[PDB]
């Protein structure tokens, strides 16, 4: 199963910068990542889909591709 | 006839992160492989299931492949 | 009928690399394929038994297949 | 009633490697198929019947999953 | 209880090198072991069968008894 | 006769890893043993039932003795 938190269950297009925290700091407990510093992904959500695999490695090499994936399966479903 | 290590004998879901440092370990021995970081993927077992063949070479240029393989193999089974 | 050479007759879980070597060139021989260069399964049985057939079809675009269903006979028995 | 010529009406477990050759060019022509590269299939008998419709069809395309059904029916027979 | 695969049926005497790397294979699964390295066991049956439980504990700290356990039982059977 | 769990109520010969490890925690409480590590026997039932009582003391200096004897005694049941 995924379970998004409540605030979260929303398509990613209409996440607000802070969303966009909530949802990283969701990601590290669900998925036991390491913790990033957010001050990486200070963006909303319509941005954010716009970032590449890459792009999220740069901001965190340890969890950054988990994090991409993770989006790319929330979308999907 | 693939055997996991009993302890870890379950639904990679329900792996912890320390389940997946020791499925770690335990497939370097059991296939061989190029040594790595024991803790190279720090995450629970839901996370790992979101990684793809690439994310797996990435974090090991060596042994992510077969890695990938075996996780894939485990769940196919 | 397809037997294996004497050594080999035992599940390939228990094949060493130079089981999986002799198992290549007895093929070769057996089925009347194109050689397959000796440095592309530089691994063991129980290695040998976690790629697809696409793998298969990686190392050898040619034989890989043939191979690779040779092993799922040889395992059905 | 088809019939094939008399020196491949042997079983194809017995069939060698320019048998099975000449066994495509024999069915390209009687059955008028697309051209069909010998250097698709360089294997004897006992390799073929090792092939599924999914191995045939990718050495071709166009005539793969026939040539399967094709060598179904002198199994049959 | 203890039956090994008919190719290593022969008096232990006569295993070559492959054959004790493959005995060790067996026992692992057959005796759900932790993974044995085959580098600790470079060895043949001759060699083998002078080893003490002691030089299998050294060789493997964690089964090296029940591997000499099972070459003592294989030799009384 | 005693109070062996479910999962030990099969003949030892049958037990897997797991069931070993219980039978020493359930060995533990019984016969208020001092808290053995369970890393000390990583093997199924067939294992155990190849160990001597030295193997076992080996493993277990403070509770060797006992579980062999104990052991015997449900293998005689």
């Amino acid at each position: 199963s995924i379970r998004l938190p409540a605030h979260l269950r929303l398509q990613p297009i209409y996440w607000s910068r802070d969303d966009v925290a909530q949802w990283l700091k969701w990601a590290e407990n669900e998925f036991s990542l390491r913790p990033i510093d957010s001050n990486t992904f200070e963006m909303n959500g319509k941005d954010l889909l716009l970032l590449t695999k890459e792009d999220f490695r740069y901001r965190s090499p340890h969890s950054g591709d988990v994090l991409y994936e993770l989006l790319q399966h929330i979308l999907k479903q």
